[PDB]
């Protein structure tokens, strides 16, 4: 069923493992992800960025998600607005039957970022919906941030960053623990694609051009994980992996044109790449640790 | 509103036009189709092959199809099972809230086709659901088959374009053209150029289809034309932008490719602007018909 981030991350913090979070933008993706988490009996977070919602004129994406909830009802699935900007986006995501929200004001100075966040929190928790925010990275800063806002989780900064191009060639775990300890809440790692090496070579050898493309290498995420980090945001890898396959299939048989003939594989790679990843995140088997609290019951907490 | 195929076509036939029937598999494909029909105030048939439903595990299609219905209220949309075969395939798609179903048993001898269809028609109609069958052809057989089965539409073997009036008139019902693809110089050439390699592929001229529609083809099954157009744009982006790697960045232009290849087709079919023509009767109310 549809699950709160307080909880799914709750059981993550407690049990020293982390849940992978995936930006979805269409069906073949929601499907790739799902096939993986199900195979490894794993909880899952499905992320829809504000670009994903528009890409899919909102409704298709809500609907695709409800298919997953209903196809795999014993698998804790959380649906999560990624990088919220305003409060009205969140009204939007909440309206969509979403059950977690991120409000990203980390580009404002502390007090502004604090205020935006608090306004989102006030709305969401009123509905039982959880809230993730971002800072920076001073441990106290965190402690203030959280105490002053009451969010269910923190995006911390240890020098990852969005996209395929993170470091010129091929991180602070030391900060993740204190932050974890002095805050008592789960932390979150945005920017945690790996550009796995198979993903990359395949895109590159099949007409594509990203001869650079570093990532966070998994060992760093494993390490981070046990030192508090509970939610791991993964986007690029997914994009990359679908694209390699499509390109592969376009070269190896240019007579095919039914998109199903490359999207179907662009899907199965997503799922393959995902599987070791998830596995090292150490969330497998955990899918059925819990009675999943609904949103109305999630209201009690607050 | 979710619409029965009997009605949509009833109007198609009576007012002398066709409704394009469009195969769906995934999100971007439905957005393509929708934007066109909306942009042309056309009724639409969403088609769901049995392949299709398998690729989308049933439940993603049920639900994208459902998003069309709530995003575009004032559009008469009919959800049709394609190229069905078993009674159980209908029984199922009926319960994905489908509104119309084809039972294609036109491989079996004429008598067994009759039995198999009669099987579906008792099912479909009990629920209001509409039913399309297939023969192939020769006009006389077309008459009796309908007489003996009582389907709401009948696909045919036909380019041959004089049977269509005869068959239309002896049966008095909505006919249907399958495998109705044009393979326009441009979607093919867009492909071959950017690295593809299907060169010939034997098109079917839109002019022929228009002429058929006046003879009483009210439903125009299009698949491969839609498929091509997408694989058109994706190859383009792959060449012009080797670096680009986000699905949205090439999956986006495919969707448009679909939209901008349907628009003439629809126009030619003549459902442009008939979308507000009538009050849509619903699966419940429509039991009454039978
Ligand atoms: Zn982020
Ligand atoms: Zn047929």
């Amino acid at each position: 069923p549809l699950c709160t981030l307080r909880q799914m991350l709750g059981e993550a913090r407690k049990h020293k493992y982390g849940v992978g979070a995936f930006n979805v933008n269409n069906m073949e993706q929601i499907q790739g992800i799902m096939k993986a988490v199900v195979q490894l009996k794993s909880p899952v977070i499905l992320q829809c960025s504000r670009g994903a919602l528009k890409y899919s004129d909102m409704i298709y994406l809500k609907k695709l998600c409800e298919a997953a909830l209903e196809k795999h009802p014993d698998i804790p699935i959380c649906i999560h607005l990624d990088h919220g900007d305003t409060l009205e986006s969140v009204k939007m995501a909440i309206d969509l039957g979403f059950s977690s929200v991120m409000i990203d004001a980390s580009h404002h100075p502390f007090d502004e970022n604090v205020r935006i966040t608090k306004e989102v929190v006030a709305y969401a928790h009123a509905r039982g919906v959880s809230v993730e925010a971002e800072l920076g990275t001073e441990p106290q800063d965190a402690k203030k941030f959280v105490e002053l806002t009451g969010v269910d989780a923190l995006a911390v900064a240890i020098g990852t960053s969005h996209g395929a191009y993170k470091f010129k060639s091929e991180l602070a775990i030391d900060r993740v623990k204190t932050i974890s300890d002095l805050t008592g809440i789960p932390l979150v790692m945005h920017g945690s694609s790996s550009v796995p090496k198979d993903v990359k070579d395949m895109i590159n050898k099949y007409g594509g051009k990203m001869p650079d493309a570093v990532g966070v290498p998994i060992e760093s995420i494993v390490h981070a994980i046990g030192e508090g980090v509970c939610k791991i945001n993964v986007d690029s890898d997914s994009r990359m992996a679908m694209t390699g396959a499509i390109r592969k299939v376009f070269v190896e048989h240019p007579e095919k044109f039914d998109p199903r003939d490359y999207l179907g594989p662009g899907r199965d790679a997503i799922t393959e790449m995902l599987i070791p990843k998830i596995k090292a995140f150490g969330s497998a088997g955990h899918a059925g640790d819990y009675k999943v609290v609904s949103l109305e019951e999630a209201k009690a907490w607050y």
